[PDB]
């Protein structure tokens, strides 16, 4: 996800790495002040503080500090100390948010005139990075993998600028853009840039970097800090979890909202965790909600133990009169092992059992997934042996039902790429060492009564060629593994799908390499954590070649009767339970992988069942969008209704609205956009999925659910009535003859 950095951090990167050819002034002339500052050392380290007038302001991701009057301008050093004296340590109000002014920046005062002030901004979109310039806006798009033409700067951005400043402005803008790409920024605004006879001064800097690029930018970023939004604090336990996430193929996230709240969550999945938070917010619990976070991607027992013990420690610092509740939730997992993770949580609960009884904690559990029956048994076990109240619920209880149980009372003390991607004839190559996931596909293929396994070969460049044993029914079979992708392709021209399990570090090159083989028309990219600038380049090549990308950061998708991507839908018992071995009439698309297995469950209980599901993944720029898949479903005869599970952030869902108005979409669509709680928070909350950042009022789930409903989409009041509305629509289509069940 993209994360904001402080003005000081941004300026420090700029002073270290922007090309010296632009005439940057006051390089490294800044001084950080916090309550514990040693002013003597400060004057030693920054002797220019004693020899010129100064500007001082807080550096805590407050915007428009000037018009709020949080800027002391043209002061001597003692004028700065007096200016700080009634302000440092004191709380201020900015928007809905209130916090302490704890971090200030002193820089030199730069005399200038209005005419020497300029505005520059660079920001990322799917189609490239825009550059904005304004004297006192001109706009230029640098396309994905293109260069900034310094004569487009002069001819398009600087058309109204004084001719005597154009050459230094163009040099600065060129240098700023190279600086922006190389350090993986996604947003960079300088307002004002001051240009005088003596060179360029950077008076204000706001910026965001793609934090997933750390393995690329380590050296230059150094020990980079990502401040919380104004009105929250940073917590050592958040960094611990961040540290565990860095050491994990799995995803592990934690944000503390109100450490004193009595509602705590430990929910699996980035989607489900937002849905539980939504439900909590609809029942008035938001002010008591202590955290947001999630785990997913199959963490080990030990990782889950370490995550869980962090939560239990945080919830046993002080007592609440009414006790506290721990919501241990999630969807029906595709891939995460419920036994191993819940054994981790159980070990954490035992190790914290004294503090949990003392703080009057009630625990509510709802989970499904692989091995979920053992998991739920050991969960109920530790409740019996510790005497802590633990109320355990499985797949036949609705995902979010434990929330109302727990909160209802205090416990008693342009042409599309392709319409059809998969069929009963699909043959795939799997990139990676992924025996278990491949066996899970062959199991699906067998119970789907396919004539042939869906996996024809595998590629893994870190071993030599060999054959790998799998079971086909109960027969042993062999599947070739190739060191070289070239060998796998020329020996399997029948193959048209590649499922890429490469790690995030190797995913870009392995996917670009696949796209040199025109025989491959669909690629599933599993890995989470690919830098967005790299995904944009994957998107550009795939669009040039006509290749459908599903992912990144997804489990994939499933087509009952025909084909499933990797770990989608999980083990045999969930495939049978949710009847995913044969088709029904309902097609769906979600960002979230975990929630798509919940849709599998919900749709199978309320309809003839799933016809096709896709999870487009959580990243900011998915390889294929909601609309792409909804178009396929509109043009697919066997689909009779469409279910979209949307999400706060971006404006994709409004294309559905337009498709309806234009007459392009005509089957019945059901849609729910998750993230409605985000508006109830006093500070923005970055959810699990990289995409889930709302940049304007229209990107909120609430606005999207409203626009969708006005355009004739069927929208439930909340997620926990989605299953109801899906049922009723199906029933009308049965009553109208459109669907004829078996
Ligand atoms: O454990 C979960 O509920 C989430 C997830 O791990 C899953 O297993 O369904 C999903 O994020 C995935 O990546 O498969
Ligand atoms: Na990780």
């Amino acid at each position: 996800s993209a994360k904001a950095i402080s003005e000081q951090t941004g300026k420090e990167l700029l002073y270290k790495f922007i090309s010296t050819t632009s005439a940057i002034q006051n390089r490294f002339k800044y001084a950080r002040v916090t309550p514990d500052t040693d002013w003597a050392r400060l004057l030693q380290d920054h002797p220019w503080l004693l020899s010129q007038n100064l500007v001082v302001k807080p550096d805590q991701l407050i915007k428009r500090r000037g018009k709020l009057g949080l800027v002391g301008v043209n002061l001597t050093l003692d004028g700065v100390k007096s200016w700080l004296k009634p302000r440092l340590g004191q709380e201020a109000t900015v928007g809905k948010a209130t916090g302490f002014l704890k971090n200030f920046l002193i820089e030199p005062f730069v005399p200038h005139s209005q005419a020497e002030e300029f505005y520059v901004c660079i920001y990322a979109t799917r189609e490239g990075d825009y550059v904005l310039f304004h004297h006192e806006a001109q706009k230029l798009l640098v396309g994905v993998d293109e260069k900034l033409n310094p004569e487009d700067i002069k001819k398009h951005l600087l058309v109204h600028a004084p001719e005597d400043k154009k050459e230094i402005l163009a040099s600065f803008i060129s240098g700023l853009f190279n600086f922006y790409e190389d350090l993986y920024f996604t947003y960079l605004e300088i307002n004002p840039l001051v240009v005088t006879k003596d060179g360029v001064y950077v008076l204000d800097l706001a910026a965001k970097v793609d934090a997933t690029a750390d393995y690329i930018c380590k050296v230059k970023w150094g020990d980079i800090e990502f401040p919380p939004p104004f009105g929250r604090e940073a917590y050592p336990e958040e960094a611990y979890i961040a540290d565990l996430d860095a050491k994990s193929g799995a995803s592990l996230k934690l944000t503390l909202l109100n450490p004193k709240g009595r509602i705590w969550t430990m929910v699996a999945g980035g989607g489900a965790s937002v849905v539980y938070s939504d439900t909590i917010g609809d029942l008035g619990g938001v002010n008591e909600l202590a955290n947001y976070g999630e785990y997913s991607g199959a963490p080990s027992e030990q990782q889950t133990y370490d995550y869980a013990k962090t939560i239990l420690s945080l919830m046993t610092r002080e007592k609440h009169p009414d006790g506290k509740i721990l919501i241990i939730g999630g969807s029906i997992a595709n891939f995460t092992n419920v036994a191993a993770t819940f054994k981790g949580i159980v070990r954490a609960i035992r190790d914290y059992q004294g503090p949990l009884k003392e703080h009057e904690v009630t625990i509510f559990v709802r989970r499904g997934g692989p091995n979920y029956q053992e998991g739920l048994r050991v969960m109920g076990e530790v409740g019996k042996t510790t005497g802590i109240p633990i109320h355990v619920f499985g797949t036949e209880t609705h995902m979010t039902a434990i929330v109302g149980m727990a909160l209802g009372h205090r416990p008693i003390p342009l042409q599309g790429k392709s319409t059809t991607l998969f069929s009963r004839h699909t043959k795939a190559i799997v990139w990676g060492m992924q025996t278990r996931a491949v066996q899970g596909m062959l199991d699906f293929d067998y119970v789907c009564s396919r004539d042939e396994p869906s996996v024809a070969a595998m590629v893994y460049p870190f071993t030599g060629d060999h054959k790998q044993k799998f079971y086909w029914g109960h027969k042993e079979i062999l599947i070739p593994v190739f060191k070289n992708m070239a060998d796998a392709m020329r020996k399997h021209p029948e193959v048209d799908v590649l499922i890429n399990f490469a790690s995030l570090r190797s995913a870009y090159d392995s996917t670009m390499e696949t796209m040199n083989y025109a025989q491959i028309r669909t690629i599933a990219i599993i890995a989470e954590g690919i830098p967005e600038a790299l995904t944009r380049k994957l998107i550009k090549k795939a669009d040039q070649k006509g290749v459908t990308i599903i992912g990144p950061a997804t489990v994939g998708g499933i087509k009952p009767g025909c084909f499933k991507i990797g770990n989608t839908g999980g083990m045999l018992d969930n495939i049978l339970a949710s009847k995913l071995y044969r088709p029904g009439s309902v097609a769906y698309v979600s960002r979230s992988g975990g929630m798509s297995n919940e849709l599998n469950n919900i749709i199978s209980r309320t309809t003839d069942g799933v016809y096709e599901g896709v999870a487009i993944g959580g990243d900011r720029y998915p390889g294929s969008t909601f609309m792409d898949h909804v178009l396929r479903y509109q043009d697919t005869p066997g689909v009779k209704m469409i279910v979209v599970l949307g999400e706060i952030g971006g404006t994709e869902e409004y294309k559905i609205c337009r498709g309806i108005k234009e007459g392009r979409l005509t089957k019945p669509i059901v849609c729910w956009c998750i993230g409605t709680c985000a508006t109830m928070f006093s500070s923005e909350v970055q959810f699990g999925h990289a995409g889930a950042c709302a940049n304007q009022a229209s990107e909120t789930a609430v606005a999207k659910n409203q626009a969708l409903k006005e355009a004739g989409v069927f929208v439930p009041r909340s997620f926990d009535e989605l299953g109801e509305i899906i049922q009723s629509v199906y029933e009308d289509l049965v009553a109208n003859g459109v669907i004829v069940p078996a």
